[PDB]
DNA sequence: AGTCCACCGGGGGACT
DNA sequence: AGTCCCCCGGTGGACT
C-alpha cells in the first residue's frame, strides 16, 4: 500500500516483491544485482490510490513525495531481505522514478479524463473528491482519451490515413535527408465518434494495479489511426527533474509537430507543455519561452506553452479540469 | 603520464592528485567523498601526448581506450592511496569521462589547425606524423581557429556587432508578442582566422600536450575572437557526445536549427555546418536522427540536413586525417 | 536470448 | 560560500 507494511510485504508473492535478486541470473554485460521491480512497485504503492482522488491528505500532499514514494517502499523492502548486501545504483532509481512519475501522472489525468467524459455525456459531475465542476456545455462530442504513449511510438500513427498521407507528398518531395517524428510522453486526443458511446473512457480507476497498468498503457492502440489533425488537444513531456541539456527533445519535438499539423495539415496552435518537479536552473522557464520555428517562416506562437510544476496531485487535476474547460471549448457540440 | 606511473604519481603535488579527499570537506547537499580532478587528470595523463600527434601506437590506438585513459589513471591512483575506502559514483566517472572527450578531441583539432595554419602560410606541411598533405592552394585568408566554446556561452557572441543588431532587432520583435529565440552553444566552432590575427603565431603552433597552462590557452580562446568572425565565417560546429542514447540526441539537432535559422535565414550566411561527434552510437537510431531537414528553410530555400554527419571517431588519426580533408573541401569558398 | 528505448541524478569546474 | 552549467552511464521493460 501507499504506506509501507510489513504484513503486506511478507504476503507478496516473490515475483511480486519490489526487490528482485539477480546475483546468482544475471544480465548480459550489467553488474546490477538487485532490480527495482517498478510494475510491482507501482502496484504495491498505488495499488489503490490514484493521487488527487483518494484521501484528502494523499491528494494535497507534496507531489514530490507521492512519486518518491514506491522508490522509499522498495528500499525498505530490500533491507528487510538483504540487511548486509543490499544495493541499488542511483541510476536505477533516477529510471523508475521517472518512469514512476511519467505512469501516475498519465494515471491522473486518466481519471479527470473519465470524469470529464461521464459530464459530456450526460452522467453527473462526479464529487469524490470536490473540484470546480465545469462550466462548459456538455455534448458527447467534447470527450477526450488521454494517451500514455510507449516509448519507440511515432505520434503521426494516431492520424487519420488521409493525413498520415499528406504528411508524406511534402515528405516524399524531400529525399539522405528526410524529417523523422518521435512522440510526446502523453497526448490527449478529442475522443473519436467512433467510440464515443464506448464506456471504457468514462470508468475511473481504483489504482495501479498491474491490469490497470496495461490498460492505460495499450490505450494508444485503440485510437491509432482514427484522430483528426485538430484533434490533438494537448501533448505533455514529463521529465521530474530538469537539467539544461536535458530540455531539448520536447522543445524539438513541439517544433516538428508544429511544423506538420499547422503548417503542411492546418490544424490550429498544437499546444504542447513540459511537467517537472524540479527545474533548479529557472534558464528553463526562458527557455521554453522559444519562439515556433515554423511561425517564423509564415508571417506566431510558443513551440512549448509552459513549464509547469505541480505542487499536489490535486493542482495537477484542477489544471487539466481548467484545460477541457476552456480547450473543448473551441469544438462544436 | 599516458601510462600510469608511481613515480609521477609520487612526484605531483598534492594539489595536483587526480583524485582529491573531500570527506572532511563535504560540499554542501553532497556525499561525495573523492573527487575526480579532471584538469589534474588531462595534465598527468596527457600533458605530454596529444593524440594523433603523438606515438604512432597512442595515434592508432582505438580512440575509446584513448579517453577512457584518465579515468583509470586516476581508479589507480585511488587504489594506491586510499584501498578500500576509495568510492566513487559511477555519475562522477560519466561527467570527467565526457568533459574528457570534448576536451582532448578540441585539442586534437587544435594541433590540426596549427599545421593548417602554416602550410596556409607558406610555411610547411610538418611531417610527422605523416599526414596526407591538403591540395588546396594555401592563402593567410584561409587560416581557421579551433575554438573550445565554455558551459553557458551564446555563440551570437562570436559575431561582429553588425550581425548581433540584425539579431537583437529581430529578437526585440519577439519579445513584443512574450516570446524569445534563446542561442546557446555548440561544443566547438571551426572560425576563419579573422584578418587582425592571420599574421600572430600562436594559430599555427602545436601543443605538446594537456599540461594546464595549454588547457588554459585552448578553452581562453575563444575571448580571443568574440565580436569578430562574420556570420559565413561560422565553418564548422561539432557537438561531442562520448556515447549516445536516443533522448540526448536533440540539444545539438535544436541548437543547429536555430544557428541555422539565424545565420542563414536571417544574416543571407551560407549553409551552416554542424557535425555531432560520438564513441558509442548504441545501434543506427541516431543516424536516421541526425537526417532531419532543418526546419525554417522548409517553411523558398535549398533544403539540406540540420546536423550534416553522426562523425564515429574509430582512432585519433581517422579524427585529425577527417579534419584535414575536411577543410581542404570546405575551406575553397574563402578567396585566398 | 539479444537488442532497443529513453528514464534522470551525482557530478567538476566557472563564476560570484 | 553559493549558484549554475552541461556532462553521461546504468538502468526496467517491450519486443523479437
Ligand atoms: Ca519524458
Ligand atoms: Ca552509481
Ligand atoms: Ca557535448
Amino acid at each position: 500500500p501507499f504506506t509501507y507494511s510489513i504484513e503486506a510485504t511478507r504476503n507478496l508473492a516473490t515475483t511480486e516483491r519490489c526487490i528482485q535478486d539477480i546475483r546468482n541470473a544475471p544480465v548480459r554485460n550489467r553488474s546490477t544485482q538487485f532490480q527495482l521491480a517498478q510494475q510491482n512497485m507501482l502496484a504495491y504503492t498505488f495499488g489503490e490510490v490514484i493521487p488527487g482522488f483518494a484521501s484528502a491528505g494523499i491528494n494535497g500532499m507534496d507531489y514530490r513525495d507521492v512519486i518518491g514514494r514506491p522508490v522509499e517502499n522498495a528500499v525498505t523492502e530490500g533491507t528487510h531481505f538483504f540487511r548486509d548486501d543490499f544495493r541499488v545504483d542511483s541510476n536505477a532509481k533516477a529510471k523508475v522514478a521517472g518512469d514512476i512519475f511519467e505512469i501516475v501522472s498519465s494515471a491522473v489525468m486518466w481519471n479527470c479524463a473519465a470524469r470529464w467524459n461521464s459530464l459530456m455525456v450526460g452522467e453527473g459531475w462526479r464529487s469524490q473528491p470536490r473540484y470546480s465542476r465545469p462550466t462548459l456545455s456538455p455534448s458527447p462530442r467534447r470527450q477526450v482519451a488521454v494517451l500514455n504513449l510507449p516509448r519507440s511510438f511515432d505520434w503521426v500513427s494516431l492520424l487519420v490515413p488521409e493525413s498520415q498521407e499528406v504528411i508524406e507528398e511534402f515528405r516524399a518531395g524531400l529525399r539522405g535527408l528526410g524529417l523523422p517524428t518521435s512522440t510526446p510522453d502523453l497526448a490527449v486526443v478529442v475522443l473519436p465518434e467512433e467510440f464515443q458511446n464506448d464506456e471504457m473512457w468514462r470508468e475511473e480507476i481504483a489504482g495501479l494495479t498491474r491490469p490497470n497498468q496495461i490498460l492505460l498503457s495499450g490505450a494508444y492502440q485503440r485510437l491509432q489511426g482514427r484522430v483528426q489533425p485538430g484533434e490533438i488537444s494537448l501533448a505533455v513531456a514529463f521529465k521530474r527533474s530538469l537539467r539544461s541539456d536535458r530540455l531539448y527533445q520536447p522543445l524539438y519535438e513541439a517544433n516538428v509537430m508544429q511544423l506538420l499539423l499547422e503548417g503542411k495539415l492546418g490544424a490550429p496552435k498544437v499546444e504542447f507543455e513540459v511537467h517537472t518537479l524540479a527545474p533548479e536552473g529557472t534558464n528553463a522557464f526562458v527557455t521554453y519561452e522559444a519562439a515556433s520555428l515554423y511561425g517564423l517562416a509564415e508571417g506566431v506562437h510558443r513551440a512549448i506553452r509552459e513549464l509547469y510544476v505541480p505542487p499536489t496531485a490535486a493542482d495537477l487535476a484542477r489544471r487539466f479540469f481548467a484545460f477541457l474547460n476552456e480547450r473543448m471549448e473551441l469544438v462544436n457540440g
